[PDB]
């Protein structure tokens, strides 16, 4: 590994790295893990780069082809990291100096104005996949599926795991697919996945002011209702995964952001999205946003839904250190209340 | 045959419908149209296109190429969408795992004898030039050569025809010691300093397109397409397989379908022509080094492009020998081997190595 990740840059990278000596070779981890590790691969700093080659990159082993392409797409349009090298077993691509934000940063008004921003430009990205909106209920549909054949050991699992299955899922999956259809939402290239986690602070511009974030780990990227990656970065408000103790999240319903908050994202989100949004009427943009309010907040409940499920098999197989049937029930408890606050 | 089959096209309907922005989208069955471009069993290619009474809403296209990769990846698909990208390649609409949408560009292929008309070749040599200053996130270890040459020669050496003729001509070709031969042009060619650069490795006249309306431009007409073959490998082996493509022509339409004429290939006068409009396209101060250092280069570079044409020779005479084992495709493969092994040898002989 240490060899593989040698091999790896001396072949795919330009300048010193071509010449490069096993015994000058630096590399960390960033990230270990079972699946998709991260490791800091460096030249000596006695080493001079010859062009404009980078002195310092991340590696990424994958521990299919629509990831790929995705990944240099986004990095020839300057929207992601740039790529370097690709391989069966992992790739290369650019070390951002940066760090990810947190939780609660999340509401930080230069913070959140920023983020629907860049969401907003993510979202008018064409790419070349399927416009079809499939994903989010073929997705719900194909954990269900893999949720009412998980049979657990352990009393524990077992426990819980059937008082999940006593909401009665498949029903309430109906219930909240007749809800979304009634619910317009234009569909467009999401992410998805857009938790605080996933949201790079670019370090040195920490006092910019619309432009110090980026928007990483695509993915779960797809076409999508434009509803759910908002609905969805709205629920991350309310769940912090820096917990060092079991279960090792925090879940906190009252951090769900209030309506003044959800103004003042979309208020950022709409001109970015639609570049004459800003010359409507000060009447019809009121009415854009309070439809668009009811639009995500109904879409939220898709993501706790989604996760839950999602949740659900990871705790299964996944070896990670999560509690993650703690988690599907936190999400759940946040989609029933959440459907009581809508009156839905 | 121009209808496509009823199952692709009911399939290449939905894609299209899928995929494709703005009135594609709620486009009917009934209303969808489709033409082959090119049969067989490997590449199909179809063009898929709007009713003309139909409006666009926006940007889409109009008409796009469906390809379709039949009987046969992630390395050429992340190539294709990078290229269109940076607008060296047709743009990418559409991935999945049948295949791809892509742009379609009006446009013919350049006939063989066009190749050297000076316009055209100057042109051909700037696009080539431009296309090898670009970085790929790819292996830049320049292994794609004799690691092909070399997969192909031990295939070769285990295969069996049952056909008399197949097997006659391939005796022949045996006769050469091609193990021993292959390491004589590895020694060769070890001795040879070539920049390794990114490279098309199968720029022949059919893998470059004839722009529509363009005609009069004189250094803008051409597109290079098909890098299924591209890869990091030596400079000398690109042009130089541009170079022999000089002298084979596949339109012939008799079997063994290609005519070889190895007095085609370009002389020393309209080679030097190619690598002066490749080389000020290539680097940078170029242009204004001392008319005695830009000599120099181009002799140099001569001596070099010249030799690796020696591995073009050799690298898809093996392959063709391959393909006569496991091609369907009606083609003269093992006269086509034959033929690249009579110009490498020739070749050798011109060059005194
Ligand atoms: C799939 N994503 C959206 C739902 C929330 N996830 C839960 C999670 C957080 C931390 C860890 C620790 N590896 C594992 C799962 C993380 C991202
Ligand atoms: C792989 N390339 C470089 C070598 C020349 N090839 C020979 C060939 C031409 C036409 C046909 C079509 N019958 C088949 C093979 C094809 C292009």
């Amino acid at each position: 590994t240490r060899r593989r990740a040698y091999l790896w840059c001396k072949e795919f990278l330009p300048g010193a790295w071509r010449g490069l000596r096993e015994d000058e070779f630096h590399i960390s981890v960033i990230r270990g893990g079972l699946s998709n590790m991260l490791f800091q691969c460096s030249l000596p700093d006695t080493t001079a780069t010859l062009g404009d080659e980078p002195r310092k990159v991340l590696l990424r082993l994958y521990g299919m082809v629509l990831e790929s392409v995705m990944f240099a797409i986004l990095a020839e349009r300057s929207l992601g990291p740039k790529l370097y090298g690709i391989f069966p077993q992992g790739r290369l691509e650019q070390f951002i100096p940066s760090r990810r934000l947190d939780t609660e940063e999340l509401s930080l008004p230069d913070i959140s104005a920023e983020i629907a921003e860049k969401m907003a430009t993510f979202h008018g990205m064409k790419m070349p996949f399927n416009k079809e909106p499939k994903w989010l209920f073929g997705t719900m549909e194909k954990y269900l599926k893999e949720v009412l054949r998980i049979k657990f050991t352990e009393e524990s699992r077992i426990k819980k795991l059937h008082k999940l299955l006593s909401y009665n899922l498949p029903l309430e999956l109906e219930n909240l697919r007749s809800l979304l259809e009634s619910t317009p939402s234009p569909v467009v290239f999401c992410h998805n996945d857009c938790q605080e986690g996933n949201i790079l602070l670019l370090e040195g511009r920490e006092n910019s002011e619309k432009q110090k974030l980026m928007l990483i780990d695509f993915e779960y990227s797809s076409y999508n209702y434009r509803g759910f990656d908002i609905g969805n970065h709205f629920c991350e408000w309310m769940y912090d995964y820096s917990y060092e103790k079991y279960p090792f999240f925090r879940a906190n319903i009252r951090k769900y952001p209030t309506k003044k908050q959800q103004l003042h994202f979309i208020s950022s989100y709409l001109p970015a999205f639609q570049n004459d949004f800003e010359n409507l009427s000060t009447e019809e943009k009121s009415i854009i946003k309070e439809e668009m309010l009811l639009e995500v907040n109904r879409f939220a409940l898709a993501s706790h839904f989604l996760w839950g499920l999602w949740s659900i098999v990871q705790a299964k197989i996944s070896s990670i250190e999560f509690g993650y049937m703690d988690y599907a029930q936190a999400r759940f408890d946040a989609y029933f209340h959440q459907k009581r606050k809508l009156g839905v």
